[PDB]
């Protein structure tokens, strides 16, 4: 007739209805598995807890007036907490008495929970919601929306459930809500486990909001743990700063002190988004978005701003009433609302999404490469050289010519390096600017380019690693627009696809051969947003960062020599493996190859398919012979982008027994002795399972 709770591998809790009788709350809910079969045997002695809160309209008296704060969750269960253990030698703390909302455990009431034997249950709260005054007062209103929450922790799973309803009417639809964000936006950056918080027993956003209330804080740090403030502060991370009385910028890390005085220092957090002002990463709007998704522009909260900017966001700030000056209805002189000012930041990047390069007159003059190039805005109009950016003296807006782009791009040797195939628009030796057409003419004559003997049949590419200058928002600045580069401007890379074709000697109309699918760049962009690190015209890093690219010195690494390949840069990046980095939440784990690599509709990681480029030879350093230049076969070198440092003898023999090379003197040497059969066993599916997926 049903299935026992202590045996079921899946569980779904659903509230059906709720009732309030003179402060007495009774909720009704059902338990079911994935198939929908009733789950029986839930007792009070299971890790079963319940919360109850009101969505209360809040006004705040700020001086001689009241400001609307919208609706805030107020739990009926709160406790007053004096600070427990506070660690010493830890800065940025201010221990003080704080309130904390809580749930009530069912095991405290012998007659509160009823099993109906059919998969449905009824729970009567131990708290009376009619007159809660201490330690935190909640003025009950039957017209106000109430939220019941339940959390359940079993051996095999943890479950949450919530229920919003209006007591006066019994409506669950068409009532005041505070549905702002969705867990799906969080999952764009977060491993689901990294958001299974506390015991791993708290999963749903609605549960978070029910307990992380505006009146709650951490006693041992003195920090607010209000849902909005906390999440903002956390993600501002190491970029959270403030200004003292002298007007100097000082770090303001958000720290939470917990059990035994342990320190979670969110100053260690590095938010991956560039720029970091795009609210939409969490505040998603559109079809299927939460009802109140536009609350981040309602301008009803100062705490919300303070979460990221603190109370002194500049040397010139003195008042803390953020909404008095930063709003849309009646802004302060010289400034604007958050939406507008944050909008100013985004403007340059949003514009650059419509910026592209137009190539023309491609050919050969005196056995040298030549071509014309224009840089277009989002009106399809050319921009002057004054707007073209040179970010540094070593990083310049340049055009990069590539060949063998369907394989692994040109080899890193004299004449075919990124620096040999690149041409800066500001370098008069190779670049000439026509002012009447706003067009650059490039000639490879005065360079170190070693063009292949015959380009016929080759899949070539012209890549525009180009950025454009824009002004910044600020006092009295109404609009952010393209601005000739200066000491006060900022740059943003243009965003287009590299121009690719098959060389025939006559035209650029013949399509080029496609390279294998390796990574899904939309995944890259999901976490990083507009740009990643440098040369951020899309994700075309593999044009410079080749498998045979020169070794780099890293004194913290065995042999003091590390590769510089694209795969290495991504596989080795600290933020891609947050197990012992950051706050160790495992938010990003490189072990999950589907984080970056291409996967089909059936969730098969096709991007890590082996043996698709047998002719490839990687460049590594021998961790024994002081980072001595060695050469590694195709599939092995892909594995050694993570496995090199702690590599065992048996593992080495495993490579070699199966056709692998780990001691080449050259690439040709490798191709001679290489005969890999790795794709027979190490398949995409078994590689995922081997890494814990
Ligand atoms: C009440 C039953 C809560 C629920 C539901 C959620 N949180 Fe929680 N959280 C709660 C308290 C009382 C505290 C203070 C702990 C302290 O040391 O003072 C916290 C703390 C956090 C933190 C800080 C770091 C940490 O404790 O590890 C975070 C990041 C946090 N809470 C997140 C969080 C999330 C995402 C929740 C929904 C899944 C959530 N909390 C629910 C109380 C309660
Ligand atoms: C994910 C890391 C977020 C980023 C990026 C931004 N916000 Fe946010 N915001 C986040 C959460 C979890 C919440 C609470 C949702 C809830 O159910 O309560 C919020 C809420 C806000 C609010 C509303 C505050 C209130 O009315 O009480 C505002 C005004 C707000 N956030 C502003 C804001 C802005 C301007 C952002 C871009 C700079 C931004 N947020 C980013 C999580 C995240
Ligand atoms: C974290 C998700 C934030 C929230 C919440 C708020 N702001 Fe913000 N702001 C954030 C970033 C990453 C930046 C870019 C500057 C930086 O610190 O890196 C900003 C910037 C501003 C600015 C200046 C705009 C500019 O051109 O630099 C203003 C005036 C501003 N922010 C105001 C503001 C207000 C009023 C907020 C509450 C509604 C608010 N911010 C929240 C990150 C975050
Ligand atoms: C009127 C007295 C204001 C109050 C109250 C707050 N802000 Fe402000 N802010 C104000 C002006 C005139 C300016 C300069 C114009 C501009 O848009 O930059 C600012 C600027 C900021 C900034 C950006 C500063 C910088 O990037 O160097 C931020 C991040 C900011 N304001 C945030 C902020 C917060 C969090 C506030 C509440 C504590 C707040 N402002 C109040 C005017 C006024
Ligand atoms: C979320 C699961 C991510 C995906 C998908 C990608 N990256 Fe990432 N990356 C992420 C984080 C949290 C960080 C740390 C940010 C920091 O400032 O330290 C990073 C970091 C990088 C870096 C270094 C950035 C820097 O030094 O400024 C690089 C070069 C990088 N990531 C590359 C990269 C590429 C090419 C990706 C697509 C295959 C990609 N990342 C995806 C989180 C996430
Ligand atoms: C040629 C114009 C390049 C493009 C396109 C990309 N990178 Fe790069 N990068 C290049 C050089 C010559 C160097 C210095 C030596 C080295 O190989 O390390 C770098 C450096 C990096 C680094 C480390 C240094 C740093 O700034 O953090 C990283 C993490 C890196 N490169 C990653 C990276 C990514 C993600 C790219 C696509 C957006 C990318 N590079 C493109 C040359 C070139
Ligand atoms: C990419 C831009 C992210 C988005 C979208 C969200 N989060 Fe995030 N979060 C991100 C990083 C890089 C980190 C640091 C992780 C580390 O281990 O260093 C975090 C951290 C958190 C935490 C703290 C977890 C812990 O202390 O154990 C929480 C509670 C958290 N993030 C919550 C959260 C929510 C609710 C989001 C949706 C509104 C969300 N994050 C989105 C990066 C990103
Ligand atoms: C994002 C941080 C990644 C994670 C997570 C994983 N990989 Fe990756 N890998 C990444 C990049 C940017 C590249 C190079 C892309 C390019 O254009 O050259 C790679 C490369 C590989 C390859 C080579 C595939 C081929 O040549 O056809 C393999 C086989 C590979 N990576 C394996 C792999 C595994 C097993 C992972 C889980 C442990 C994994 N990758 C995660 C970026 C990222
Ligand atoms: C960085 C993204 C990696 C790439 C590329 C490859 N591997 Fe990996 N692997 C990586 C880590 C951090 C770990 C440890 C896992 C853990 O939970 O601690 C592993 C582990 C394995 C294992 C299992 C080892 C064990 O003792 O059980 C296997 C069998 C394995 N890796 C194989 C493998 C192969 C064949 C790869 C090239 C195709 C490869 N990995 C790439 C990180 C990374
Ligand atoms: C079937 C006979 C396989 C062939 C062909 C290849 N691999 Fe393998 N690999 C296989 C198993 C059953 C295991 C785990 C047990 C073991 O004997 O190691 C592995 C392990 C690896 C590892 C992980 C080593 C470690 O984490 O210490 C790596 C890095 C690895 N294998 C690489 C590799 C390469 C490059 C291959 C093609 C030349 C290859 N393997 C083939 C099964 C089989
Ligand atoms: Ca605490
Ligand atoms: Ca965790």
């Amino acid at each position: 007739v049903g299935v026992n709770i202590n045996s079921t591998s899946t569980l779904k809790a659903k509230f059906t209805n709720a009732t309030v009788d003179a402060g007495k709350v009774t909720v009704n809910f059902t338990l079911e598995n994935a198939n929908g079969v009733a789950v029986l045997g839930l007792t009070k002695d299971h890790d079963l807890r319940f919360g109850i809160a009101q969505l209360t309209p809040v006004k705040e008296k700020v001086g001689e007036t009241e400001a609307d704060r919208g609706y805030q969750w107020q739990a009926y269960i709160n406790a007053k907490k004096e600070p427990g253990t506070v660690p010493s030698g830890v800065d940025n703390l201010n221990p003080s008495t704080q309130f904390q909302a809580n749930v009530e455990s069912a095991n405290k009431c012998d007659t509160c929970l009823v099993d109906h034997g059919d998969g449905s249950y009824s729970y009567t709260y131990q708290v009376n919601v009619a007159n809660v005054t201490e330690p935190v007062k909640v003025t009950y209103s039957a017209d106000a929306t109430q939220r019941a929450t339940m959390e359940l922790e079993l051996p095999q799973l943890a479950a949450n459930a919530h229920f919003d309803w209006q007591p006066s009417t019994g409506k669950t639809e068409g009532i005041q809500t505070r549905n702002v964000v969705s867990i799906q936006a969080c999952y764009t950056c977060h491993q689901p486990e990294s958001l299974a918080l506390h015991g791993g027993r708290r999963i749903d956003i609605e549960n978070c909001a029910s307990c992380h209330t505006a009146t709650s804080g951490d006693p041992e740090s003195g920090n607010s743990i209000e849902f909005t403030y906390m999440i903002h502060a956390i993600h501002k991370g190491g970029e959270r700063h403030t200004f003292d009385a002298t007007g100097a910028q000082v770090p303001a890390p958000y720290k939470i002190i917990g059990y035994g005085g342990k320190v979670i220092d969110y100053g260690k957090v590095h938010y991956p988004q560039k720029p970091a002002a795009d609210c939409a990463a969490c505040h998603v709007e559109g079809a299927g978005a939460p009802a109140n998704a536009d609350l981040f522009k309602a301008d009803l909260s100062n705490q919300a701003c303070i979460g990221c900017h603190t109370e002194k966001p500049s040397a010139h700030h003195s008042s803390t009433d953020c909404m008095a000056c930063h709003n849309a209805t009646k802004p302060y002189g010289g400034t604007g609302s958050a939406a507008k000012r944050h909008g100013d930041v985004m403007k340059a990047y949003n514009d650059s999404l419509g910026y592209k390069a137009k190539f023309s007159n491609i050919g050969i003059k005196n056995n040298a490469l030549t071509f014309d190039v224009q840089i277009l805005d989002n009106k399809d109009q050319p921009i002057g050289k004054e707007f073209i950016s040179d970010p540094s003296a070593y990083t310049k807006s340049s055009i990069y010519f590539s060949w063998g782009i369907d394989k692994d791009y040109p080899a890193y040797t004299a004449g075919s390096r990124y620096s040999d195939r690149g041409f800066a628009l500001s370098n008069s030796k190779v670049s000439t600017y026509n002012e009447a057409t706003k067009t650059f003419t490039i000639d490879s004559t005065n360079s170190n380019l070693k063009l292949p003997a015959d380009l016929t049949g080759m899949n070539v590419e012209l890549y525009a690693g180009v950025a454009t200058c824009f002004n910044k928002g600020g006092y009295g600045v109404e609009d952010v627009v393209a601005t000739p580069c200066s000491t006060d401007t900022r740059y943003a890379y243009i965003q287009d696809q590299p121009f690719r074709f098959k060389w025939n000697g006559t035209d650029t109309n013949s399509a080029a051969e496609k390279r294998r699918a390796i990574i899904d760049t939309a995944k890259c962009s999901g976490c990083h947003n507009k740009e990643i690190v440098h040369y951020d015209n899309g994700v075309n890093c593999q044009a410079c960062h080749t498998p045979d690219k020169g070794l780099k010195t890293d004194n913290t690494y065995p042999g003091t020599k590390v590769p510089t390949s694209f795969a290495w840069k991504a596989h080795e990046s600290e933020g891609h493996y947050l197990k012992y980095a950051g706050v160790q939440s495992g938010t990003v784990l490189k072990t999950d190859c589907a984080t970056c690599h291409t996967a089909d509709k059936s969730n098969v990681v096709t991007g890590i398919a082996l043996g698709r480029s047998p002719e490839r030879a990687w460049l590594y350093g021998d961790i024994k012979n002081n980072g001595a230049v060695i050469w590694v076969s195709s599939d092995a070198g892909a594995c050694l982008s993570c496995h090199q440092k702690y590599l065992s003898d048996a593992a080495k023999s495993h490579i070699e027994t199966n056709g692998g090379i780990l001691n080449g003197t050259s690439a040709a040497d490798v191709q001679t002795r290489a005969s890999e059969s790795c794709a027979t066993c190490h398949t995409p599916s078994q590689l995922m399972e081997a890494h814990g997926n």
